[PDB]
């Protein structure tokens, strides 16, 4: 039965709450990219051992936080050895404004998953996005999503 | 064992060759959106009965052909009844120029799959894109991709 | 003093109201892509004679309506002769749901303008998007935008 | 007569050569985001005093380098006071592979410009992209682009 990892950055702690919600649904372990865009070696090992990787980031100035992208750039290492090929991926984001820009962040997360040769799990539209504490409605859709990713990861392990 | 459908539009017949290649890899049936953006009732029934749906379209003026989008718009019908929820999706495109714009077409295809609540299969980056007859290199990567989608569709049926 | 054209498709008539609003701000003439994705020869002549072209379309299944894209595809003709090079462009969209997808439609409109070698006028974020009659708040931001495009088109004629 | 600033990040120095080329065409000053995503106070002052801002970044793992995005995120400061409203913007990118992903980087640069309420100058498609020293063909198209941005910035000052 599946091992899902939620790897996320929070600037301000709203994407932290959404990650807890997704972790709860997927019964995932949580790994935090720090304020400097760094993940511990425990995080990276967990990602290489996961059946599913769910990416979390704020949308800031129209895209994923620089801290998330620094982590994405550093996944060039697992990418060159195809360590994450065929894993199940999902994502989430949350900002203070328009789902406008949030779709851009989600679309990057899909590209990052594709670059790694993974399978992308859509919301059961592309992935959860949310307004910025946070409404229970958003936390609930987030939690359902995490359960939906774990589910695919089980079927597809 | 899985039923994959390749549903595609070709303006000029280069995306037709790429579809045959993907169909060969997935051992799929082929269904053509006509020059007016119409799919037969046989096509639509096949899509509702498929384990995997692979979308094919030219990239023209920076996006999917109008004929493909007319078909996408008409999939609002299966979308309202969630007929394609949890199906496995992939895509492909081909134009006469820059993979520039082709990524935009592929990204639409991912959105269309997400809108339907499907799972997206990346190239084993997001999906095959090709230059515009067509090189064997592109046809081969296309065929491998179709085999890779069928494979996921089998595991995940 | 500048000639702005608003060229738009409305499925259902909500993007028609938004176009009237943008036309009012820019003091533009209005040209409608019909239900079949066709523009009159009067429309096409007006576009070739405009200092500014503002594109209007619904967001449907995650992108511009097929009728808008059919028109975009047909602008391949003015594109091959570079008829619209250096013109000032803007856009707008409106749907029944998430500004999620609406950003995708706006981003296509930017690509279409770029393909034509035009200059893109942002909202004074990328262009107006709106919920779907329609709120006065949205109509007002739309009208301000049309005045802002005409303004650039005057400066930059 | 116009003041254009080229503000760029280079990982590896290929986007540095492209920036020199754009600077040459626009007769711009050059300002480098360092390896840590930091711009000097001289850079930021230059950006606030520019008639045109041209953004330069590598495409890495499917998007702008983390160092570029850290700079973009830090432009939240000029953004809150609308310091860059109505400025003329352009962009460029260069990677070792598919113009696939490069369009995504360019599209972010357009969003960043829009967020700031600027005008976007397309290649006279959206902006220059290039393969990765670098071919003279790419450097030349880049230089022409920088001249084309300065030109708009003069007209539109």
């Amino acid at each position: 039965s599946s091992n899902t990892v939620v790897v996320y950055h929070s600037g301000y702690g709203h994407t932290h709450r959404m990650a807890e919600a997704v972790a709860e649904g997927a019964e995932a372990t949580l790994h935090a990219i720090d304020a400097e865009g760094n993940l511990s070696e425990d995080g990276w090992a967990a990602l290489d051992a996961a059946d599913a990787i769910i990416f979390g980031t704020p949308t800031y100035m129209g895209g994923p936080s620089w801290q998330f992208k620094k982590f994405a750039d550093a996944s060039s290492k697992p990418w060159f050895s195809a360590k994450w090929q065929d894993k199940v991926f999902g994502g989430f984001t949350n900002s203070a404004s328009l789902n406008g820009d949030k779709l851009n962040t989600l679309q990057y997360l899909v590209l990052l998953a594709g670059q790694h040769g993974g399978l992308w799990v859509s919301l059961g539209y592309i992935a959860p996005m949310a307004q910025s504490e946070m409404s229970v409605g958003d936390l609930e859709t987030a939690r359902l999503y995490g359960a939906r990713v774990a589910n695919v990861a089980r079927q597809h392990k």
